[PDB]
């Protein structure tokens, strides 16, 4: 009990807090279905365990659609200044992308601090995960220097990983935006049903992601068809097709489709029509070739079935 | 219609909240499974009814649930002043809880006050309960002095009554956290549902509870441990085992689990096995002895049929 003076990296962390209430901002909240994401993330770990590879994360995938978010929406990267006595929009060359990592102090006390991956404009997925874990490494075993906490243009943060739903956080001046992710779990009113009723009416997981923006540069409009970008993104199949191929896994990606009712030709008689396909045609689509070509010259056979 | 200045303790709210400009402030929000409290409530005023009691509400276990949390998280209970031109963290001695009384003027114009229930980290749920009824008691008869408004630490306010879902509320200086209890209603997609389709599918109502803190000395991830230990304290055995042993009720708390398939023996089966079990040893368990006494010599026989 008592008064204590604030010293060191708190103190820091206090005065930024303060400079932050000359900020006026406005916050933006959507739900997404998370189901897609689910299944094909466990196909490309299943490819990867094969090549005694690694894991791939939640986080590095909303991570990419994010980059790809802010490229079809360039105002979400802008920030506001005053220069000379002047208002001033400020629009940089480069998006970096900030990750709030948490490192312990020598003393034993939490202190976050938010470390850049830069020029993530000119990067497929390949690159992106590179990039991330080496951050990552660096970070837990202290070699992370000067340049790495400056020149962030937009924020990325989880409070999800503990169980929170969703957050209205504080923005840090120089940036524009800074997004959220909370929890991918069912709702609390589906949290003492069966498996196998939730089975039958087709209920998913979802994700909630919230947009923070400084309103004297960013309007709501654009904030609003930001979070629409990244909710179509993560069920469309070009985004899925683009992150397979640089992995290399052999297979097409499950798609987005609404359950269909057990009507007409019976679902058994259809798992049955799956398992003499595989028996018959399997062979066309096997990992037979030590190279990866195909001849250009002859016709590719069907492999729909 | 006009201009009219304003007088009185309309003035001097509208004079707080102009110094509430000065804290930097975010939020986190969560939603949490409410079955249980509605279960474990019912056998509680059950009890009380037989003895002449009063009853519990929902604001009473909420509120004892808060000061466990906060034991758990200390972090939570301290704030921010600027002493001799430094920043200081001030740590408190006691957990003095802040309640939301609304109580009428002369003139009929509502005007909410903040009165405390001091030395809350010393009460069991009795102790706590007959603490919390004081105050409510001596407001409605006007007989609280200046003490009663002085030296709260951490705030309760319960927007849920009306039936709001959830709410973003203002902090006043001299406190870190200010927490915030929503509706316990069903969500709005299935309040024209049937009773019978919510039984068979196993649906439940919810509340969820929000925490807006003072970012200059708590970080988010203190905020968002503080609602996880809510959530798994509403549901834990030892917390109702706590409450039920201070409130003398004499069964076992019903206990948290998933709804289970009506497979291998029908649950008709079940029940009739259920009324022969109460037939035969519910004598084990009867209010018998005038006494709270159990022979320590002798052995105590198996009563979970």
């Amino acid at each position: 009990p008592g008064q204590t003076p604030i010293r060191g990296i708190f103190k820091s962390i206090a005065k930024n807090m303060d400079i932050s209430l000359e900020i006026p901002t406005a916050t933006s909240v959507r739900d997404m279905p998370a189901r897609l994401m689910f299944e094909n993330r466990a196909m490309v770990n299943d490819q990867l365990k094969r090549t005694r590879g690694g894991k791939i994360s939640f986080t590095h995938i909303i991570g990419y659609a994010m980059v790809k978010a802010v490229m079809a929406h360039p105002d979400m990267n802008n920030s506001y200044d005053v220069i000379d006595g002047k208002p001033t929009l400020i629009v940089p060359e480069h998006i970096n992308l900030g990750l709030a990592i948490d490192l312990p102090q020598k003393d034993g006390s939490r202190a976050l601090v938010v470390a850049a991956i830069k020029e993530t404009e000119k990067m497929n997925f390949s690159e992106f995960l590179a990039a991330y874990e080496d951050i990552v490494a660096r970070s837990r075993k202290g070699k992370l220097t000067m340049d790495d906490y400056q020149g962030v243009t937009v924020s990325l943060t989880n409070p999800g990983g503990i169980g929170t739903r969703h957050s209205v956080p504080r923005l840090t001046k120089g940036q524009g935006t800074i997004i959220g992710v909370g929890s991918m779990d069912y709702p609390a009113e589906f949290q003492g049903a069966s498996e196998d009723r939730l089975a039958e009416l087709g209920v998913g997981k979802l994700v909630t992601i919230t947009s923070t923006y400084d309103h004297r540069v960013i309007q709501g409009a654009v904030s609003g068809e930001f979070l629409r970008t990244m909710s179509r993104l993560l069920t469309d199949d070009s985004f899925w097709d683009e992150i397979f191929d640089a992995m290399n896994v052999p297979y097409t990606p499950m798609r987005w489709a609404q359950d269909v009712p057990n009507t007409g030709v019976d679902k058994n008689t259809r798992v049955m029509q799956l398992i003499e396909a595989y028996r018959s045609r399997g062979h066309l689509i096997a990992d037979t070739n030590p190279l990866s070509w195909v001849q250009p010259g002859m016709p590719v056979p069907d492999h729909r079935d």
